């Protein structure tokens, strides 16, 4: 039988999660591949095996399109859970809100050099199945001078919030941080009453959202009795 | 089987990802008449034959079809990221709890499953074109985006323009990134049809990940082609 999931993965990255839904997407073709392998070994059972994988076409490629999908979403997470507000010095404050000393909000993205998650070789960089993905949300900023994504005051002009904002406003600054909130979500496949199935994800107010996540992971189900269709063939 | 839906409009993210997906269920289209065809009884031998030897650039092709898809799908939510507006206040009071004026983030969440309605349903040589984020560029100088929005009656929305005046201070706000379109067109040349390579190395996603999606689909698109010949 053709193990879908990798048992030896523990998945704590985005990256990771991406590397773990390819792994599925290899795992499914092998067992494709095999399935036509023992259907033209036969040239009937061969009648059979065509007909089971055709029969199964639909589920196989709808759950390997959605772990492509969601793989190709953890990339992004990957990437975008990068962005930050940058930190911007003090300036005295009647200066600071004009040309040329405005103070401003800075976006700033951290952007791989290599295709995000892989090395520049092409290399990857990361019981029932867990299916982990990684969701955004806006951070939530500071409440009192010196915390993250707040105006920094200070005593003396030209200071870096990194050395500590005051309740002082003679200059203002910015004082930074990350512009999103990163957390993990799971689903634990386990035993129903008539196979298996995967709980439902909760996460309303995230990029991706638990409905986007359903939908993807009801796919993968599909595409898992689809290969366990396929293993039958060669038993 | 025609892959390449000739009458789209890809004007957005959610459009982008949409015409990937048509990709994928018009890749399904020729194999599954391809299994038709061996369904159908050497010739038996042939078809099973070629869908063998063409799986390995069917599905590698298919996976990164939907791939750039899912990436398309994160693209259109992520592109709502703003940070908001915030009232000026007596700069004494903003720089200290509990009026300190907050650089806020904020998203705009799909109340659906992202470029779907409820029910489900979506919301010449082909091009292909993705949209991609980049760091958005701040204002300079007084009611321009991304600054900090000077005003002298305390508790003015920046809405009403920020003054060269730091009585009481807020934030003129904005979207946090900028999204723009990448675009590469099959080409005829001595290399037979290729698409050319996207230069972009400051986005989400980059140039490289664009790239190595984009030549596994010319794969798929010879998969296809060798697929309806059976």
């Amino acid at each position: 039988t053709t193990l879908l999931h990798n048992a030896k993965a523990q998945v704590t990255t985005p990256c990771g999660a991406s590397h773990y839904m390819r792994h599925i997407t290899r795992q499914a073709e092998s067992a494709l591949q095999a399935g036509l392998k023992t259907a033209q070994s036969a040239l009937s059972e061969a009648a059979k095996a065509i007909e089971t994988i055709k029969t199964e076409t639909k589920n196989f490629l709808a759950g390997f399109a959605a772990a492509a999908e969601l793989a190709g979403q953890q990339t992004i997470v990957s990437e975008i859970k990068s962005a930050q507000v940058q930190d911007v010095n003090t300036l005295t404050a009647a200066q600071a809100v004009t040309t040329p000393g405005i103070i401003q909000v800075k976006p700033k993205l951290t952007i791989a050099s290599t295709a995000a998650c892989f090395n520049d070789d092409g290399s990857p960089v990361s019981g029932e199945p867990t299916l982990k993905f990684f969701v955004v949300s806006a951070n939530t900023p500071g409440t009192t001078h010196n915390e993250l994504l707040t105006i920094c005051g200070h005593g003396s002009t030209g200071t870096a919030p990194s050395t500590g904002c005051q309740n002082d406003a003679t200059s203002i600054g910015i004082k930074g941080g990350d512009f999103l909130k990163t957390a993990a979500v799971t689903t634990t496949r386990l035993a129903s009453s008539a196979g298996k199935t995967y709980p439902a994800i909760t996460s309303t107010t995230t990029i991706p959202n638990d409905k986007t996540l359903n939908k993807a992971v009801t796919a993968i189900r599909e595409l898992e009795t689809a290969v366990a269709a396929l293993d039958a063939i060669s038993d």
